[PDB]
């Protein structure tokens, strides 16, 4: 245009300048309308958005699916058939740390996959570890506070995770993975994903299997030690976000491979391990991993505000042919994701271009701040005589199942095999090595420094529970200091 | 898709049903994983925005903006060169009442024009009167806080309107434009539209003006009276936005003529009315109007909310060969509104359909919540070596002026007929008839009936130095009750 | 202080001036470092916060609350034991219209009590009717938003209004209610209110009954008009606000008598009504009221925002001894209060005075925007060793009930004499007066005038099933014009 | 209370439990009416707010101010007439990390002091360093994002540092500073702090000063080196805060000096270094520095988040005494922090306990979200009737100055010796020691490793400019790798 300058203000009108402010003369004060300067500094002070809580620290890329194998017995979900190749979006994060904290701090990491299927958004976000913490929500909250920061001080404290932790048994068998040599991958790409939780599989019949996900790594799993992640944490705070960004780009595409555990819908009730705990893993010996398909991630994000920080992953985001189980922790997180991200983000998350599906969206949700894509006339209630689609099928739903009591507030019971200690020494004494324990007794030790002599003491207790020999070393390693 | 069911949810997956809730049997809870329950319910919690303040109640359209007289040796703008047509959008409203409140109360009329120009957003946030109630911007707040409710019982309250309006004097000008035919117009098209302010206008040359705008109504200007107006606002209280909707979708295109006042640029600092006080009309005795061109308003919105209720003006949003004026109020505005709909809307307010220009927008703002076009790898910074480009123009503005003085509080200085019931006075004794000064005097006693005896006396006082003779017209009818 | 001025900013330091901003000579821009302008201006911004939805547009006032029958075989909650008196807070509203919309229009009236009990907030949010249109929360959003406007004119309709009601046959009971006598009360204090629902009391040996909770106005019921509605609406928007501020302020205190109708827990599931059906009423034959105690308002709101328009109720907010019950419109209300109060007023609404208990808070939740009422060094997560209380009550809950079946989206089952239409048969037949049905004919005539025709002739079968004389009254009415 | 379970939910009743959810039966899924897990996870869930942009990463203490010299010959402030001691804040923090990052990076470090004075909250947020980047506030939005991560890869990068640095010659004061000792501090409680603006002091007879603020640590200076700077970060990204909160914890309370340069109000306008450039000191030789008193830390917070992440500070909190200066970068400030706090905290930011002033405030400003003090029915507008106090002060403002011009955007004139390198040059040749210059040169070269080469070749002219030698011998080690 003829009175361009370089840049525009937010209405489209030339800026005038992006450098100096407008003033009364060369030495007098900036007039209040000013209004580049105010828009720009107005933006930029509304530029942060709230963290998410918990995994605030992450970074991901897109990427492609390919179902190379036949599971139509188990679904009937779009993504799964035969031949299928669906386009993902895979986030990576540490469970416990801020927006800048290093990525090579002992932690659970997050492995947030979104499928972008042709029956909608089908979200699978896991961990790289096949069980959690914790068995009922509830205790969700309690737990994420007791891994960040006293009220007081604002410092992280050990006293305060084993304080949890020891008070809460069923934690052992992820603690012990832990603290163990995964709780420091040396790269994303080397982890293994999990969805930890038994999730619904329907097929076109109308049978039902209870799944477990598992995501292989094809570039192996490798660990740092204690001493090697502390140096990258000084040297490098955003070591496994650059590796990833940069792999990528120079064309190295990290893989993993999908296999799922199948379980026939009536012998989830009696499994010697409980199906719906999620602080159980099913033996690979009772149920064999079945291969699915390859993932790939072979693009980096061009705008890693927009794509990734603004990304909303939910396990909400089923499809049909997939489906939600009784497990509490995953019906917790049904709700907790979409009710954060409505804060985090706003009312129209799911219209930004990474949230939507690919699919026609027709849903009944209307106004609200910063609606992008409106409606039009089309009506707002149903039954409607305006020819207005909606959705009314009536009776049992595809991917449900049965319950029946009174209300309570209690614990699962138990099967067979289930109890807090029983896998978590199965870890420790036949999966690690003999070097794995050496370092696992170090680890341990040095977490438990200078925790509080009453606290220490339950802990010495919670390792003998796990196994009576690793929890003598971590004593005798604790008192020799 | 083979598993549709009628409507999705948030992420294109069948919703399975939008009249039924997920239970145990028919007569069991809701349980906590219905998603789609959730989603719908925090939606509809999320639907209503702050209320626009002030100018809550209103409604509009859009139209087209026809240049059919040359205007360039006033201005170089885009927009009003010879035989230019402009998309616009214009959105009308009352001043005081919230979302809900009647069309036909006594008030102000907005008028808020946008042009859809080849270089940016140009706004014209005028109102359907040419004058207001104050000069200084620090005194609104306190006004539209008279205007509104009381803060013990939540009503509207005669007294503390009156009480504001008599101790802040420069109101009498438009309190008797207000209180006379012109504060109850029939429809919105049966009113005229004014800037109210002195605008800068620039030409190619670098030479500047100060104008008025003046759009006079095609349809003429046609009032209710009180009982009319009452009547109205119990029968239908969307009686204007209803009438706007209804004249559009039939064919019945309103128009106004746009008229500016010419003031040269040195005549500006000695004319014997302050052009830079909003209280004062420009004489047209001295300063004749001549034409520009014709608005017409001839498509309704598709949706009310998306394109009307979330439409953000500013009289910020200038164009090259348009700028602000040293009117106090004006340079207020500049700063206000863009800052409202920040909280209103949101960050990213300028984004929205309605909101976004013609012309392609390159601006220093990037993240924040609900980014919905970003980017991309584009530089965050200027100058940079990365071949995005940047404003950087040096010295006086094209639309400036000159001061000088200290940094001071105090009213602006008076020029030769400048006072606070001088133009009152004439527009009660010239300009009305004698069947309007009838009207005026039932109306004006009508507003104190019942204000506390203490402000009424004032009231008086204020009256009859509008006009001596109305003022006891008033105090008359008031006493006889 | 020697250097005050009348008035601060926000840090207490003298503002200098409430009515002139900082400006380069009197004739000078105003400079970008009038932070009492900007502070004051950036506050009246952000004065509006979302209205509710529904219910925008109300009022009410502090009183009290006496016991004075023994009903402690019914219930143990502390509020409700023989002598106790209770301060109340009662807020008034109607459903669908905003927050400037006529006080007198034809609606459902809220009803919304709490009670400052010793053992935490209770509150009662009913209506003025004991029913409602609907009997599943999936079909509430779709209800409120056909009693609001249409997406493209933004005007309410007729149409929209018995297109749904006629497609949801459940709305015919209450759509009776509202369209007789009681849809216009003359005043607040001259109207009933009720729980609607069934509440669960449980006394202090664990037995359970199933209650309604009836108001009974000592005022006696009153009602307007159509056209005396539609008079006062044009007249004073405000009128039931005002009645009640006016009536309060000179003594005139008004009072309900609460009785409740209790079933034993067992004969809940065998009525011929379903009690856990939001359209059913309880016969009194089957079950009579049983008296409580007596309400009063006394005290007006000295503030009518902060006590009024922040105060935040939930059906959530129950007491030991008052649960929920089957009810599925009821469990849906647990969640979506709470839910609306997060983004209307903020995270720590429950923080502000008005919606504080007069007991302890002792609740795990810290941090989050406006924290007034901080934690201090209390520990964050539970069980602690550092002396911090927590709650582990296992098994049963108190206030609880069985389900048994599979996860299914369906009506509720139907007892012996459940239907749509009966009750509101035996409402027209039998309960109204022979003048009462012939200002219904003509108040429902006068609704479907100018229903387009399809839905028009929907509405005439509905008022056929309702009772087959009125809906002939009502189709020739329209018919005749 | 007889109910009392050990907790409790927001209205005050029993939790329950904090541990388990509400199911049907122990193997049944949770129910939608658990409202104590809703509540605690909606409130998890809204815990984050946004991180301040600047500075998210701080932590600090109270303290007390104590004036032990004699200044009311410069200012009449109450917090600095003689004897008087007052209550202090003081927030430490990095410039351009997120809230998880390490405190031991190369950085600016806030010093942001609170004095709690008997005529309002006077906040100094001043640096460790007397100058700043930067000297017009439209370049500290770009300067900033510098600073931070680039768009694609969420990468902190030095080409984008340098690059906005060698583009901005302006900055080579302040990099030099901070490339120097200083950029790594050992503790809060070892580094100075300075206003780095020119502030305006007016006396009891309304005579005028410029004045500077130098806080001289009593813990003397002291710095670490890159090497060990990077090993504390890799060993505890917390080591600032926990450093200052153990010092305190154990009786070892930091103070400051405070010191003042003052410059008569005729002299700053001749000085031959612009005292209203943000990047330049003033000559100890010149105009040496003036004792006011000592600041001690002595009290650590309570709650981090309510009294340290929750406190709003702003230099727009003036005292009378105390007023800014024509500094351009000290003006957009006076706008921009107050602003940001909206959005971070909420409307009412300053009715929080540690933002509200000691004294009484009486302002207007009313309602807005989380409105905990009401003000009850006070007027809510000016001049009123009703005995509601307000400001009205006419004339010059005490605080102010003069100025003259059009309007325009463009460089502060130079004064005599005004340049961009010369007092850089200065600090490097004569300030510096030998050894320091070599750790310079090995600082800047390390910096400019993998910086693009065309950015590189500008960065080796810029610090030539700064000095001959330096720049060569940088030049020379980047080199040599
Ligand atoms: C009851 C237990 C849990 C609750 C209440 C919960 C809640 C949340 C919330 C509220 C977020 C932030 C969402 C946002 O702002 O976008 C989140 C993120 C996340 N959660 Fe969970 N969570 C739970 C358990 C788990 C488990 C068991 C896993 C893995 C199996 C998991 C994996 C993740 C991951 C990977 C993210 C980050 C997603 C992303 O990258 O955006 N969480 N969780
Ligand atoms: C210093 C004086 C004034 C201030 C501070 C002020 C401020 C505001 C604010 C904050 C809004 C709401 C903006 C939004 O949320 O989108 C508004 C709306 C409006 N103002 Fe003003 N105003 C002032 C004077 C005026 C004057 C003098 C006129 C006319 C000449 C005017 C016409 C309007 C109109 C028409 C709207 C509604 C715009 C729309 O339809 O969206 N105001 N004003």
């Amino acid at each position: 245009t003829p009175h361009a300058t370089g840049s525009t203000r937010q209405n489209g009108a030339p800026a005038v300048s992006d450098r100096q402010s407008l003033t009364v003369g060369s030495e007098g004060p900036i007039v209040l309308h000013d209004t580049h300067l105010l828009e720009t500094h107005q933006h930029f002070n509304r530029m942060n958005i709230p963290e998410r809580r918990p995994h605030a620290k992450g970074s991901g890329a897109f990427g492609e699916f390919e179902v190379t194998e036949d599971v139509s017995k188990y679904t009937k979900a779009l993504v799964f058939q035969p031949g299928t190749k669906t386009e993902t979006l895979l986030r990576f994060s540490t469970v416990a740390g801020e927006l800048g904290s290093p990525d090579t701090w002992r932690d659970v990491r997050g492995f947030a996959l979104r499928f972008y299927t042709e029956e909608g958004n089908y979200d699978l976000v896991g961990n790289n570890t096949p069980i959690f913490f914790l068995r009922d929500p509830m205790k969700f909250t309690h737990f994420i506070r007791s891994q960040k920061r006293l009220p007081d001080s604002g410092l992280r404290d050990a006293t305060m995770q084993w304080d949890f932790w020891t008070n809460n048994p069923e934690s052992a068998h992820q603690v012990t993975y832990l603290m163990g040599p995964r709780g420091l991958p040396r790269t994303w790409r080397e982890m293994n994903g999990y969805g930890s939780h038994t999730y619904l599989w329907v097929n076109a019949q109308g049978e039902k299997h209870w799944v477990k996900y598992h995501f292989i790594s094809q570039q192996g799993v490798h660990n740092l030690s204690n001493d090697e992640a502390t140096k990258i944490a000084g040297e490098n705070a955003d070591f496994h976000r650059q590796d990833l960004f940069e792999s990528i780009a120079k064309g190295d595409h990290p893989k993993w491979d999908l296999y799922i555990q199948a379980i026939p819908y009536e012998e989830g009730k009696t499994y010697r391990f409980n199906p719906f705990d999620l602080t159980k893993t099913i033996s690979q010996k009772d149920y064999p991993r079945i291969k699915v398909g390859t993932l790939t991630l072979n693009r980096n994000p061009e705008n890693h505000f927009a794509q990734i920080e603004s990304a909303a992953f939910s396990p909400s985001n089923t499809v049909p042919g997939i489906g939600l189980s009784p497990d509490r922790m995953l019906l917790g997180r049904a709700f907790a994701y979409h009710d954060a991200q409505l804060y985090r983000v706003g009312a129209h998350v799911n219209q930004l271009p990474v949230n939507r599906p690919k699919n026609a969206v027709h849903n009944y949700a209307f106004e609200g701040q910063m609606w992008y894509d409106h409606t039009g006339d089309r009506s707002t209630y149903v039954p409607n005589s305006n020819g207005d689609s909606w959705s009314d099928e009536t009776g049992p739903v595809d991917d449900g199942w049965e319950a029946d009591g009174t209300l309570t507030r209690e614990a699962q019971a138990l099967r067979a095999d289930d109890d807090d200690f029983g896998q978590a020494g199965t870890l420790v004494r036949e999966v690690f090595s003999d070097q794995e324990r050496d370092d696992f007794v170090e680890t341990v030790a040095g977490a438990l420094k200078g925790v509080r002599q009453d606290v220490q003491a339950r802990a010495f207790e919670y390792w003998k529970n796990v196994d009576a020999t690793i929890g003598q070393r971590i004593e005798d390693e604790v008192k020799r200091h």
